DNA sequence: GCCATGACTAGTA
DNA sequence: TACTAGCCATGGC
């Protein structure tokens, strides 16, 4: 468990994806088995989304992983029932992760998300049909739904 | 733990 | 559409 970064190219730009060999702790969208596992399936999410499946998720090392929560379901929910393409409410995921009446903690749960296009928070969608919000610009939401298959 | 937060909502004018 | 009065697991201290 060293932590160290591994920049990398990506039509949204560079991104730093740091972390240690016992897991992925970040993954920034800025204007070593884990890592390089994780730099595979990005370049395949990318260039190949035709079997993003067939790629290894790598290990998640980052303490909202690391202990037991609410922003815990949620975002492990998040990437096992929300597969490619597809598009879950806020309120939704939620009801995946237990407590249903509780959307708008998926909220904060999102933003709390440090590895996103990897645990999509982008296919997370206000309830009302307007696409929310993102941390890295709401721009990036746009192109990640629409790489995925949108208009 | 309590009290303030904010990337949510369904309801109402 | 535009404001709102519930509903929430966090974070701070």
């Amino acid at each position: 468990c060293e932590m160290k970064r591994t920049t990398l190219d990506s039509p949204l730009g560079k991104l730093e994806l740091s972390g240690c060999e016992q897991g992925l702790h970040e993954i920034k969208l800025l204007g070593p088995e884990p890592l390089m596992q994780c730099t595979a399936w990005l370049n395949a999410y990318f260039h190949q989304p035709e079997a993003i499946e067939e790629f290894p998720v790598p290990a998640l090392h980052h303490p909202v992983f690391q202990q037991e929560s609410f922003t815990r379901q949620v975002l492990w929910k998040l990437l096992k029932v929300v597969k490619f393409g597809e598009v879950i409410s806020y309120q939704q995921l939620a009801a995946l992760a237990g407590n249903p009446k509780a959307a708008r903690a998926v909220g904060g749960a999102m933003r709390g998300n440090p590895v996103p296009i990897l645990i999509p928070c982008h296919r997370v969608v206000c309830s009302s049909g307007a696409v929310g919000n993102y941390s890295g610009g709401l721009a990036v939401k746009e192109w990640l739904l629409a790489h995925e298959g949108h208009r």
